[PDB]
């Protein structure tokens, strides 16, 4: 008659799964008098663990897609229906394969990457292989400005997560405070380093966000005692999260950043959003199709945000960019006037989902939070964006010389 719409088209945009904290530093030996715990896996790379959580994820979307009818409730799909794509890393490509797995368990789905995966592949950061550069006054005013005024401004503001991790740490009996009133961010001073290819952070801002990610992981990957026993609540996990959260925040957001590391993917999403008859693309993989999943990092999905001004908080997970977070954009077909429609949200399991490593279903499905594109106009009554909208929130936010 008149509402109905069907789901025709779906690009998931997912980081990797949880994987092995690298062996740890000097420097955070010295930040606490107690020991890291150790990973029973080849560190850096995907625990088997992780590779089962995002197994969940698979065997969810499949279920899912049965019922809105895009993918048949048995067998295979058929070729080139579905088609992955990931970074050239190990947790990356290994993220492709659980998830294959548990969308069509026992079916032969191609993990597509770069051939030679001994070198940066430029879809997940044109920075990194000089394909564009940043332009670094404007940069530096950018972030400075979101920070309130300075670096110092910014941790100040915060000093009630600074001072959460201390305790943590258990920060006044380490070697740092003792071989010195002791304060992380008084001992670590932070500052901005931005070049033409990269911005990073140095310091306690740097630190107590790789720190407090560690935490989360040791919590997901089912390890007892994260933190030594000391994290107990859920206030404390937010408060601590806040912090590897924020400089996601100034480092990967931001605007002047974001659009030229997220440029490669806007083009290939769009692409594969856009109806269109199907075409040999990027690793052979052919679009449009009905499915394309996409295995990247964190800073990917905080690319992507910081460029399509989508902004999320998830309820019950502290990081907003989690191991296994889906960055999901949908097209759907209103029946009547075969006007199109792109849905984007945001699926991730729990910290507890991951903890308890609870199956996924219909019944018990992952955390979701529907998103809204700031700068659509055009909207329906749920809360899509038009695909004229969309391309053109797309068409503005990209940089055309950071395209491949």
């Amino acid at each position: 008659s008149e509402p109905e719409l069907k789901l025709e088209s779906v690009v998931i945009v997912s980081r990797h799964g949880v994987r092995a904290p690298t062996k740890a530093t000097q420097l955070m030996q010295d930040v606490t008098p107690d020991a890291w715990p150790t990973w029973p896996v080849k560190l850096g790379w995907l625990t088997p663990r992780g590779g089962e959580l995002i197994a969940y994820l698979g065997h969810y979307q499949r279920q899912r897609l049965v019922a809105d009818g895009l993918l048949a409730k048995k067998g295979c799909p058929q070729s080139g229906q579905v088609a992955i794509i990931a970074d050239v890393d190990e947790r990356t490509r290994k993220t492709g394969e659980a998830f294959a797995a548990g969308l069509a368990p026992d079916c032969a789905i191609t993990v597509h990457t770069q051939a030679d995966t001994s070198s940066p592949d430029p879809l997940f950061n044109p920075l990194k292989t000089g394909v564009c550069q940043l332009d670094n006054a404007n940069v530096t005013d950018a972030i400075l400005s979101r920070a309130g005024g300075s670096i110092a401004d910014f941790t100040g503001h915060r000093q009630t997560a600074f001072r959460e991790l201390e305790r943590v740490l258990n920060f006044p009996q380490s070697n740092l405070c003792l071989k010195r009133s002791c304060s992380l961010t008084q001992a670590l001073p932070s500052e901005l380093k931005v070049s033409a290819d990269n911005v990073s952070l140095t310091g306690a801002v740097s630190l107590a966000s790789m720190l407090t990610e560690i935490f989360l992981l040791q919590q997901a990957q089912g390890m007892p005692e994260p933190g030594w026993g000391r994290i107990t609540d859920s206030h404390q996990w937010n408060t601590l999260l806040s912090l590897h959260n924020a400089q996601f925040y100034l480092l990967q957001r931001t605007p002047e950043v974001a659009r030229s590391r997220a440029t490669p993917l806007l083009d290939l999403i769009k692409t594969a959003l856009t109806p269109h008859p199907p075409q040999k693309q990027a690793y052979g993989v052919t679009l449009p199709t009905s499915v394309l999943f996409i295995a990247g990092h964190d800073t990917n999905l905080a690319n992507l945000g910081g460029a399509l001004e989508l902004n999320w908080t998830l309820p019950g997970q502290p990081d907003n960019t989690p191991p296994g977070g889906e960055l999901v954009f949908e097209r759907w077909r209103r029946l009547s006037d075969n006007s199109q429609w792109i849905q984007v949200s945001l699926v991730f399991q729990t910290l507890q989902q991951m903890r308890d490593k609870t199956p996924l279903s219909l019944n018990t499905p992952p955390g979701e939070v529907k998103l809204t594109l700031a700068g659509c106009e055009e909207r329906n009554a749920q809360g899509m964006c038009s695909l004229a909208g969309f391309t053109q929130i797309v068409n503005e936010a990209r940089i055309p010389a950071c395209s491949l």
